[PDB]
């Protein structure tokens, strides 16, 4: 018996009440980039149900957020494509509404399906490096002095151009989210994403000016701290790599 099937089950039950539900058909498939030439040049990361359920019998979502994530970008790019206010923006609004709904119905059995695809979220190891990065980001990273504008995602009513110019944002909110997801099993991935918000100062902001200083401090004082924990964090790192070494030992031996 195997458990990612009936993830996969669930999810594609829940693409099928979505799509059942009234005026959503014009995401039901890829936009026909042969009528509507310019839509790939506006959104960068096209989705549809389709391909949404294509990918879940592929098995590519391990959890809710991966799921979840894909679904999201349908709306952003409704709100992107035909604006925040627009009924079809709205209508895969009425979607996501649904989706939420369903995962708040079946929110025990799939917390317990997604802990058996994934027995690292709830290794002692994992989590203690989990906790260990959330300090860092809070403790260390969101104590800079005026690092205030990288505590949360760019708001584009404020910064209105904001997304045009960057398409790997990064923020520190984002990065706690991450790390409650337990999305890093060691410093590289985690790094990747906190070095991203420096780049993305210099490239938006200018490599002079005060945005890029603060984030700089705030990438320095990450890597400072990563330094004062390498040797308990590498001990993490390697307990991690063998718990998830064996969680494919016990569960593709299962799938014969
Ligand atoms: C991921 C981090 C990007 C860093 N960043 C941020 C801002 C910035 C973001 C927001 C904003 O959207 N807010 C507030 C924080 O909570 C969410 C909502 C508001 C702002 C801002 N600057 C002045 N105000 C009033 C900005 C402006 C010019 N360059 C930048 C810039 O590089």
């Amino acid at each position: 018996t195997d458990p990612m099937v009936t993830l996969s089950s669930i999810l594609e039950s829940i693409i099928n009440d979505m799509r059942d539900l009234p005026n959503t058909y014009p995401f039901h498939t890829p936009v026909n980039a042969k009528v509507v030439k310019d839509y790939y040049k506006i959104i960068t990361r096209p989705m549809d149900l389709q391909t949404l359920r294509e990918n879940v019998r592929k098995r590519l979502y391990p959890s809710r957020e991966e799921f979840r994530e894909h679904l999201e970008l349908i709306v952003k790019n409704s709100a992107t494509y035909n604006g925040p206010k627009h009924s079809l923006t709205q209508i895969s609004q009425s979607m996501l509404d649904l989706c939420d709904e369903k995962l708040k119905e079946k929110e025990d059995k799939l917390a317990r399906l997604e802990k058996a695809i994934n027995p690292l979220l709830d290794d002692d190891d994992q989590v203690a490096f989990s906790f260990i990065l959330d300090n860092i980001v809070t403790q260390k990273m969101m104590a800079v002095p005026d690092s205030w504008p990288f505590h949360h995602p760019v708001n584009k009513k404020f910064v209105p151009d904001y997304y045009k110019v960057i398409v790997n944002p990064m923020d520190l909110e984002t990065i706690r989210k991450n790390i409650s997801k337990h999305k890093y099993q060691s410093r590289e991935s985690f790094l990747d994403d906190v070095n991203l918000i420096l780049a993305n100062s210099v490239k938006y902001n200018g490599p002079e000016s005060q945005y890029t200083k603060t984030a700089q401090e705030i990438v320095n004082v990450c890597y400072q701290t990563l330094t004062e924990y390498d040797e308990h964090l590498t001990q993490l790192e390697k307990d991690i790599c063998t718990a998830k070494e064996a969680a494919l030992e016990e569960a593709e031996l299962e799938s014969l």
